[PDB]
């Protein structure tokens, strides 16, 4: 098993995961924080608070009360400046013609200020193909469904190999997945795992938690994505410190 | 087999899907248009010509680069003044805690406008559980995506009959499919069937096309959705006329 600093290095590593990779390994940190809010002053705060403890931070544009691009030009901002991607969780799952324009256009214009996308497969590789027509030229990745966290989740056996072979068959653009564990065996792809919180538990609408060592440690995955375990804290910034090292030292002990 | 105009008086109906089956049967129309355009005034010009020609006029709200909730607000006269239902094709598809926000909130206020929205069934019951939080309070209704018409679709098999079984244990909001075909014996739950043209053919990123005599008298749909078919086309409201009369016949002969 390779470091992430010598898996940002592999032959056939995307440039958006090599980055991603290099600064995960510089800062310490595999925490993708779920900035889970709906003002922008909060988001803000937040991503200027935390980048210092973040690999990554995954947005929800359309549940942000006072969404404009000059919000995203100040997260931007501070993404360069602490060192972390922006991922925009939008769960791209229509026909391709479809996904390509709510990639690129309307009021969010996404693919100008995320990093990173993620789309379901249900829909079959047209929903890869119309992304990577806008996420190509703009050099950008894309994260494929492989797992989900919630309770009755049919992305299981049959569905999470078709996620798996689809990612694998668009290498250009898709740099990895959204799942519970390690699903592929390439070190190349980045596995990033939400429904994660420091206590056991769930919430009232079929969201199910496990640790940081479960599924870094156990699982094999190589991010965790918290939402709640830090955003109710009282100290968001000593509740992202808890999980980054959770989360790093699960990773350090299967590297041995 | 009941006329819409019964299945709008059966006791399990919901009321959306009553409003929609009686004026489907007034206006002899069981056509949905996919208004996918970018700017606000093609919209509401289509909506105002084809309003008579129509069930439904379905939106991509995140593709329209001049978004704004007075355009909604327009766009609902048009749907008053000519009767049809306003149906956002959103697709939500994440957790039950994110797609409540998603539907409420953010810059589009979906469920203060649209009378349906769909969601995938992939993530398990907790994405309807979420939607019908904010959806049940302000008189909503859901359709569930049992199949898709594009190439490579995993939306077969065991997770068509687990969309069937979660419309079911949730009538409350869930007033049909989008589907290729019927999936439920039951006549309360409305099939809107898109990819339909009505020559033979395909685009380049998996879209599939069948006719409406083949999906609504062979398949045993309700309601064709047709986009590019009508928007594509010089003349919009004879496209649309053509689509109507197409699906209008294939039911009567259905019925027999
Ligand atoms: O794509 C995701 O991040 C996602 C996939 C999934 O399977 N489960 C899941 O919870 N998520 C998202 O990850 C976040 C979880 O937040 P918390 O439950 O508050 O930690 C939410 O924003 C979800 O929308
Ligand atoms: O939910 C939908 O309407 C949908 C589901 C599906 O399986 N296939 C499908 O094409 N659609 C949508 O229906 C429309 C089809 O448009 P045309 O291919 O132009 O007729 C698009 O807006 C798609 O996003």
């Amino acid at each position: 098993e390779l470091s992430f600093g010598a898996r940002a290095e592999l032959p056939r590593i995307h440039p958006v995961a090599s980055k991603l990779l290099r600064l995960m390994q510089k800062k310490e940190t595999n925490l993708c924080l779920s900035a889970d809010v709906s003002l922008a002053r909060e988001l803000l705060q937040l991503a200027d608070a935390l980048g210092p403890s973040i690999c990554m931070l995954k947005t929800h544009v359309d549940i942000l009360n006072d969404f404009t691009l000059d919000v995203m030009k100040e997260l931007i901002t501070l993404a360069k400046c602490h060192e972390f991607l922006i991922f925009e969780d939008r769960k791209f799952a229509d026909i391709g013609n479809t996904v390509k324009k709510q990639y690129e256009g309307g009021i969010f214009k996404i693919a100008s200020w995320a990093d990173l996308v993620n789309a379901h497969v249900v829909p079959g590789s047209g929903v890869v193909k119309g992304l990577q027509e806008v996420g190509l030229p703009l050099h950008r990745g894309c994260l494929l469904i492989a797992e989900m966290s919630s309770t009755g989740s049919l992305a299981t056996g049959d569905y999470t190999r078709a996620a798996v072979r689809m990612a694998e068959e668009h290498s250009e653009f898709v740099v990895g997945f959204i799942s519970g564990s390690r699903v592929s065996m390439k070190p190349e792809f980045l596995h990033l795992t939400p429904g994660v919180q420091l206590e056991a538990g769930g919430d009232n609408l079929g969201q199910q938690y496990n640790s940081p060592q479960e599924v870094i440690g156990k699982r094999g995955s190589d991010i965790i994505i918290v939402g709640r375990g830090i955003i109710s804290a009282a100290d968001r910034l000593e509740a992202a410190e808890m999980y980054r090292k959770a989360a790093w030292e699960a990773y350090l002990s299967r590297l041995g």
